[PDB]
C-alpha cells in the first residue's frame, strides 16, 4: 500500500510503499478515507535528533477518518463498512482517567508504550490503517470524511480546551481566541455554538483575520504588539474572560496575560519549544487560570461529531492525494492552507 | 484608641493612639476582641518605597474578629454585643463577582479605591475598627476570639484555594501542602475535613513538621532540594493530584511542578516577589493548571466559621497585647511563631 | 399617582389612585417606565381567601424597570436618571444562599417576611415604584423597557432553570420546552444561546407552535396524548435530555416523564395547584431528576440583560396603558397575548 | 459446581449444582471469594410472574468479589490470581454515557439486553462466575475480600447519590440519611469521609440507631411519624440540605419532603413498589432537587475501593456458607443481618 512517511531526522516525508497491515486480535482494519495534516506533525519532524522519540520510519497522521475493512478476532461492536473517526490519544483504558473516557490524560500510557496513531504508531496517512481497539472508533454515519477528520483533533482539542472552563463563559463574557488556522478557526464555532461568549480573534494575517470574520468571530485583531491595547478596547479595561492560545509563542502568551481577567483563564494550546506563561503575583491578575490541555477526551469526541451532525460547524479544508502528501507540508510549514489540509488517499 | 500602625517606609511597626473612629452611615464600629499577624504583613512592610501604595501612616490587621459597639446610621442586621468575625477582601457589591459573594474578585474594587482593612484601610490589630457594611460582617456566636481571627484568612484563604479544585480531590488523590505556617496548618486540617485526599506536608523546619502531623497530615517532609523526590516515593510515580504552595518561592514552585499530577493543579499562595511556575509543554505535565488564589468569598468565610463551630478546626495560636504587637512581627519574621501569632486589644 | 391594584378576593385588579410613595433609608425611588404582566398574577388572583397571603390592597407587576427618580438617604451606586431593571426575589442578603446572589433560595425571607414587589410588596404596575435596597436594581443602559421589562422574570426564570443543568446541554443533547407563552418562548431563545441543544417546543395552541418556530426552535409539536410519541418520533428512543415544562399541569408533568431520558432532567417551572412529578422507581428513569425552581439569581439577571444586549433575545410584546391594565389581564386569562403584556405607565 | 439460585416464583432460592462455566471470547472467569446479599435481591424474588423479568433459573448475587481463575480469548489487563471486584451495572461500553465510564445510565443496555450479574446475568453467589470484560474489574489488592464485596453495590449506590450533589454537603449543611442497613451503614461513612456534612441517621430499630453511632453518625433518630419534627429539631427549622433515603417507602419519602431544605436533594434510593416523591408547588421547597439514581460509574466504584484501601471504611459483615445462602435471605428478610450478609463460597 502507499503511505507517507517521515524516515530521516531532518528531512522532508516522503511517499512509501508498504505492506498493507493485517488486524491482530481486538484490532480493526480501516480503509482510509481521509486524513488530516496537523501542524504539530511539523513540530515532531523539526525536533532534535537526541528528543525524537516516536521511531523510524513514522506513517503519519494522527487525524483519521475511514471505513471498517476488515475486523479482527473478536473484535464486537462495529461491522464492515462503518464509517467511524479515530479517537487519538489512545491510553490504557483502565486507570481512574481513562474510566472516565479521558485517555488523554491516561496516567499508564507512557510506561505501557501506548502512543497515538502518528505519533508513535503508524498513523492514518495510508490506504490502510489499524486502530487498537474498538473503543477507540466513533461513528460518523454519512459525515462527508474530509470535513470529518479534522474534527479528531482541530475540532477536539479546541473543544477540551473550552470545555475546561466552559462555565465561566456566559452572557457577557468574552473569549479571545489566537491562531486562526486549522485549530484556530474550528475553535471559534465551537465557542458560538456551546456559549454566549463574544468571540475576539487574533492572527498575524488580514486573510486569516477574515477566515475568523467567515466562521463567525464577531471581532479580528492584528496579532503583535499593538494587540493586547485592542482587545482590551473592545472588552474595556475589564479583559478577556478567557484566552485561547492556538500559537502558544511566547509573544501570544505575553498577550494573553496582558489581556486576561480576573479570576479569568489563559490556555495554551499552540506548542512552541521553551515558550511558557509566567504565573506569578504581579505577573498575572489574581484567579487567573493557566493550563496546557492536551487533546480530548471521548465523549468530547462524540460532541464534536454531534455539532458536525447538527451543521454547527463549517470546516475550512484542501484536498490533497496521497503522492501531494509532502508537498501539503510544505504549504503547512509556509502557511498557505487556508484551514485544514486534509489527504484523501 | 491603642494601635499598631507601619508608619514609616522601611521602619517597624509603632504602637500609637489615634482617635478612636465614629460609624458613618452604613458603617458598624467593632470592639475588636482579636487581630491576627499575616506573614503578607511583612511583604507589605517590606516593599520598596516605590511599590507601597496602601498609604501612610497604616493600621495593621487584616484578620479582624470583635463584638458590635455602635451601629452607623440605617444599619440593620446586627445588634450591640454581636460576636462577629469581618470579611477583609471588600468589594463594590454590584458587580458580577460582587454579586456572587466573590467580592474579592471584584473587578470595580481597584477603580473605585475600595481597600481591605488594614491593607488600605484602617485594619484590626487596635482597641477598635470601622467596617464599611454589613454584608462584611459574619456572624461566629461563642466561639472563641482568639482562634477566630485566624478564621478571616489563614483559614479563609487556603480555603478558597482548596474549594476552586475541590472536585479533584477525591479518595486515592494526594494533596501537597508546602509551608507549614499560619496559613499551611490550617489548610492541613480543611484537607482533611473536606475531602479524602491524603495529605502530604512539606516544610524547612522539622518543629513544624511535626506540627503537620499533629493536625492530621498523613505524612510530612522536609523542604528543598530533596522534596520531590521524597514526595514521589510517598505517591508513586503518579505524583499529587494538587499542591498548595503557601510559601511561593521559585524553588517551591520548582518543586511543585516537579510532582504535580497530569491534570493535576498547582495552587500558588504564597508571595514571594518575581517568583512564578512555568507553565507550559514539557515544563509541567498535561492538563495541571495553575493559579495564583486570592483571599476568599463571603460564602466561604461562613463555611469556614461552619468548620470551626463544628470543632474540625484545631487553630495553633500565641496570643500578644497590643504593646506586644511590633515584638510579634519580629517574632514572625523570625519564624519562632508555632502557627498563628494573635493580638487582643 | 396611578396604579393597577388587586383590592378584594375573587375580583379583577382595578386602576385606583394612591399616594406616590417616598423613597425611606437605602431605599430607591423609580419613575415606572415598564410592567409586564406574567400568568403568576392570575394564579395569585384566582387563590381562596384562606390561602392568598399577600396582603390587601396590592398593588400587582412583579416585572420592572424604570429610571431612578429619588435615592433615600445614604443610597450610593446609582443616580438619577439611571436606567435600571428590577432583582424581584428580594432575601435577606446575610443567609449563605444571600451570600451566594442567590437571594430566591434565601432561607430567612419567610421568617423576616421579605416579599418580593408585586407578590406581597408594592408593584411595579404604577407610575413610581419602591425598591427596598440597590443591591435590587440592575443597570439595562439603553435598552428599550418594554422588551426589557420581561427580562426580569419571563426571562430571568427560563435563565435560570437551565442554568440548574446547563451541563447536561451539549451537543446532540434535547431540550423540549413545554409552553410557549411568555417564559416560554423566551425560554427557547436562551437554550440556543447558552448551549447546542436541539429545543422541541410544545403547545396547545398552533400559532404558538409557530411562534416557537418563529423564535428558533428546531421542531414544535401539538401538546396533549400524543405530544409524547411524536417527541420521542423526533428524538428515538433516547427521549429527551431535559425537559423544560412551563405549563405544570398534571398532563404536561407526565408527557415530560414520558420523554426524559436516563440521567436527564425535568424543570416543573409552570405553576397548577396539586399537579406533581412523581418521582419512583419504574414511575421515571434512573438518574432524571426533577426540581421545582423559583426565579432566579442576581448574576443570572445581569446575565440575561447581557444576553438581551448582545441581541440575543427577540421578546415579544404587546404594550398596554396603565387603564388597560385590567382588560390586558383578561387577555392573559384568554390566552390572547402573544408573548408578553407590557403596561407603560 | 454449587450455587444459590431463584428458580421458581414466588419460591425461595436453593442451593443447586450446575456446570462451572468457561469463558468465552474477551470473558473472565472468576473463583468467587465473596458475594454480598443485598435487599433488592428480596425486592426481585418478591416480584409477581408478570413483572418479574431476569428469567429463571437466575444465579443470584450482583455484589462479587474473587480472584481470576481463567482468561477468555484475547483478555489482557489481568492476570490469573488477581484480586478483582466486579462492576455491576455493565453497559454496552460505546455510548455517550458509557465513555464517561457512567455505564449505569448507558442507554444502550436494555434494547442490546445487557443485564448486571445477579439481575439477570448469572450471579457471584457460586464457587465461579463469568465476567463479560475486563473493563468491569476493578483490582483490590489485598484487600479482605468478606469487607469489600459490598463495596461494590453497599458502598458504590450510596456512593453514587452522594456523589450527584456533593458540592452542596460544604461545611454547615446536614444530610440525613434514613435507613441504617447494608448501604445505610456504608453511607454514613462516606459522608464523613468525602464532606463535612452532620449526618443524621434514621431507623425503625434503636439497635440500627446504634450501628448509625457505631460508624460516625452525629446522631440518630426514630424513624416514623415523629421523625420530620425530631430533625427539624436537630437542625432548626432550617432544614436538611440533603436527605438520602435508603428505604424509599411512601413514608420515608414523605419524611424527607417535610424536612428537606430550600435548594436541597431527596435521592430516592430505596426501592418499594408504587412509592414517589411527590414534587411539585406547595408539596416541596423551591429548589430541592429529586431523584432514584441507579448504582454507581466505574470511576465511582474506583474510588470506593481507594476509600476502604486507606481504612476510611467499616464493614459491619456477617458470614455464611453457599449452603446457608437461603438461610441468609430469611435473615436479611427479617431484618436481622447487622449490617452486609456475604456469602464466602
Ligand atoms: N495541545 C494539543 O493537544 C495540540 C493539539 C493540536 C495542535 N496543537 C498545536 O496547536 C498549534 C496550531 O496548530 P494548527 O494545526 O491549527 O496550526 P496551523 O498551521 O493550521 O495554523 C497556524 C495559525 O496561527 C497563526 N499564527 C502564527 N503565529 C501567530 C502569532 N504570532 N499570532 C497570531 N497568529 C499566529 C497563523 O497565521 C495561522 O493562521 C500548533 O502549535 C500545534 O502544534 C496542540
Ligand atoms: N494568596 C493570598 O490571598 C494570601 C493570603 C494570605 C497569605 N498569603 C501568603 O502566604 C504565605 C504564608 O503566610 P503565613 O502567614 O502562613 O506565613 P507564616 O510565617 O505563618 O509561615 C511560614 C511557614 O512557611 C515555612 N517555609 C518558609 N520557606 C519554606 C520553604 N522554602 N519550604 C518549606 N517551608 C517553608 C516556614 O518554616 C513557616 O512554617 C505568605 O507569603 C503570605 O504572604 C497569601
Ligand atoms: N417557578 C417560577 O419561579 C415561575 C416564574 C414565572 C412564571 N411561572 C409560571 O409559569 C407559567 C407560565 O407563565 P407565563 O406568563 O409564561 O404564561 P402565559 O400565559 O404567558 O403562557 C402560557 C402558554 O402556555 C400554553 N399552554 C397552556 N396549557 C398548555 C398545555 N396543556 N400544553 C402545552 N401548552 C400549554 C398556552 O398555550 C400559552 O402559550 C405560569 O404557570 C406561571 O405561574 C413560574
Ligand atoms: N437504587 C439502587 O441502585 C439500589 C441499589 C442497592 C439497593 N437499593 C435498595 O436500597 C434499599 C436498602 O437496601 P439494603 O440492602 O441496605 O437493605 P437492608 O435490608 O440491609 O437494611 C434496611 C434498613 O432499613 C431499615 N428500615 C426499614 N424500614 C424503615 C423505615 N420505614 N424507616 C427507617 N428505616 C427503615 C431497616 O431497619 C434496616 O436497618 C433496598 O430497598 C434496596 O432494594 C437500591
Ligand atoms: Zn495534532
Ligand atoms: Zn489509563
Ligand atoms: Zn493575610
Ligand atoms: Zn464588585
Ligand atoms: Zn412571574
Ligand atoms: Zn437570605
Ligand atoms: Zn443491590
Ligand atoms: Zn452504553
Amino acid at each position: 500500500m502507499k503511505a507517507v512517511q517521515y524516515t530521516e531526522i531532518g528531512s522532508e516525508p516522503v511517499v512509501v510503499d508498504i505492506p498493507t497491515p493485517t488486524p491482530g486480535p481486538g484490532e480493526i482494519l480501516l480503509k482510509v478515507t481521509a486524513a488530516g495534516l496537523c501542524h504539530s506533525d511539523i513540530f515532531v519532524m523539526d525536533m532534535p535528533a537526541a528528543q525524537y522519540a516516536y521511531g523510524l520510519p513514522l506513517t503519519l497522521g494522527h487525524e483519521g477518518v475511514g471505513t471498517v475493512a476488515e475486523l479482527g478476532e473478536g473484535v464486537t461492536g462495529f461491522g464492515v463498512g462503518d464509517a467511524v473517526a479515530v479517537y487519538g490519544p489512545w491510553g490504557c483504558g483502565a486507570c481512574h482517567a481513562c474510566a472516565r473516557g479521558r485517555e488523554n490524560y491516561c496516567t499508564r500510557a507512557a510506561d505501557l508504550g501506548i502512543t497515538p496513531p502518528g505519533l508513535g504508531s503508524p498513523g492514518s496517512m495510508a490506504e490502510y490503517m489499524i486502530v487498537d481497539s474498538a473503543r477507540h472508533l466513533v461513528p460518523i454515519g454519512d459525515l462527508d470524511p474530509v470535513a470529518a477528520a479534522p474534527l479528531t483533533d482541530a475540532g477536539l482539542t479546541p473543544y477540551h480546551a473550552i470545555s475546561r472552563v466552559l462555565p465561566l463563559l456566559g452572557p457577557g463574557s468574552t473569549a479571545v481566541v489566537i491562531g486562526v488556522g486549522g485549530l484556530g478557526h474550528v475553535g471559534i464555532q465551537i465557542l458560538r455554538a456551546v456559549s454566549a461568549a463574544r468571540v475576539i480573534a487574533v492572527d498575524l494575517d488580514d486573510d486569516r483575520l477574515a477566515l475568523a470574520r467567515e466562521v463567525g468571530a464577531d471581532a479580528a485583531v492584528k496579532s503583535g504588539a499593538g494587540a493586547a491595547d485592542a482587545i482590551r478596547e473592545l472588552t474595556g479595561g475589564q479583559g478577556a474572560t478567557a484566552v485561547f492560545d492556538f500559537v502558544g509563542a511566547q509573544s501570544t502568551i505575553d498577550t494573553a496575560q496582558q489581556v486576561v481577567a480576573v479570576d479569568g483563564h489563559i490556555s495554551v494550546v499552540g506548542i512552541h519549544a521553551g515558550a511558557h506563561a509566567k504565573v506569578g503575583f504581579f505577573m498575572i491578575p489574581f484567579g487567573a487560570s493557566v493550563v496546557t490541555p492536551y487533546w480530548g477526551t471521548r465523549s468530547e469526541l462524540m460532541e464534536v461529531v454531534a455539532l458536525a451532525r447538527a451543521g454547527r460547524l463549517d470546516i475550512h479544508t484542501e484536498t490533497f492525494t496521497l503522492d501531494e502528501g509532502p508537498a501539503a507540508y510544505r504549504r503547512l510549514r509556509e502557511g498557505s492552507i487556508r484551514g485544514r489540509g486534509v489527504v484523501v488517499p
